[PDB]
């Protein structure tokens, strides 16, 4: 299953996830893809900021869904 990770500036990154994959496992994939560590990576889909020990399926993220990738500095 593929999901889109939309960055800030306008880069769309297409990842291949299982929906039985964790939010942690999406960050791992981006560390692989882009080189970003998961420390900085915050994810947003709708309103809340997604925690690591839950799956895409929990959150109810479908096929070809757009997640927003926020790069953590401190917090904002």
């Amino acid at each position: 299953m593929q999901i889109f990770v939309k960055t800030l500036t306008g880069k769309t990154i297409t990842l291949e996830v299982e929906p039985s994959d964790t939010i942690e496992n999406v960050k791992a994939k981006i560390q692989d893809k882009e080189g970003i560590p998961p420390d900085q990576q915050r994810l947003i889909f709708a309103g809340k900021q997604l925690e690591d020990g839950r799956t895409l399926s929990d959150y109810n993220i479908q096929k070809e869904s757009t997640l927003h990738l926020v790069l953590r500095l401190r917090g904002g």
